């Protein structure tokens, strides 16, 4: 498993939010490679949001595969919870479906994914495929950008939620992340409920890689 903490703050020029963190992946030679990540959200509908005090979203991933799988297939369960120091819609359990192009040193690709959150337990369980054939990054890489409203808000920060304040009608994700000492992804992502299931969908585009280099040269753990 990996845990992050994601640092949050609020943009109120924008109605929304801003965040910066560091994901730490694990090189095959023992080694870590960072991925530096800068974040903004900003919401969809032109309503009243919750904007927060500073905190963080302490962030825990595990990856697995699916024995009987033979596409390329990522299983992901994660666990999330805000920390210190449009929310009836996530009560129960919600389904998600995540849809990703991408084109990364002009290697295009797609993923689609499908599970559920459960935001009361911080929970998310899915399962991601690349459908245009070989993922030509490593997996993890791509975990960030594949819905932080299914974050667990402990009740004494529910005040504090972006995320679920800014649906139904949903936000805007958008990143860059820094590969260091290697190229960057540059993400843009809708974030909204259609009908009873929320989506994910993102254009990403990865300039500047090392042939290589951990990236395109594959050489992380799958963790």
């Amino acid at each position: 498993s990996s845990l992050e903490n994601v640092y949050i703050m609020a943009d109120k020029q924008k109605n929304g939010i801003k965040a910066n963190f560091k994901i730490r992946h694990n090189i095959e030679d023992g080694g870590v490679q960072l991925a530096y990540h800068y974040q903004q959200n900003t919401p969809i509908g032109d309503g009243p949001v919750l904007l927060p005090d500073n905190h963080y979203l302490s962030t825990q991933s595990k990856l697995s595969k699916d024995p009987n799988e033979k596409r390329d297939h990522m299983v992901l369960l994660e666990f999330v919870t805000a920390a210190g120091i449009g929310e009836e819609l996530f009560t129960g359990v919600v389904p998600i479906l995540v849809e990703l192009d991408g084109d990364v040193n002009g290697h295009k690709f797609s993923v689609s994914g499908e599970g559920e959150g459960d935001a009361t337990y911080g929970k998310l369980t899915l399962k991601f495929i690349c459908t245009t054939g070989k993922l030509p990054v490593p997996w993890p890489t791509l975990v960030t950008t594949l819905v932080q409203c299914f974050s667990r808000y402990p009740d004494h920060m529910k005040q504090h939620d972006f995320f679920k304040s800014a649906m139904p009608e949903g936000y805007i994700q958008e990143r860059t992340i820094f590969f260091k000492d290697d190229g960057n992804y540059k993400t843009r992502a809708e974030v909204k409920f259609e009908g009873d299931t929320l989506v994910n969908r993102i254009e990403l585009k990865g300039i500047d890689f090392k042939e290589d280099g951990n990236i395109l040269g594959h050489k992380l753990e799958y963790n």
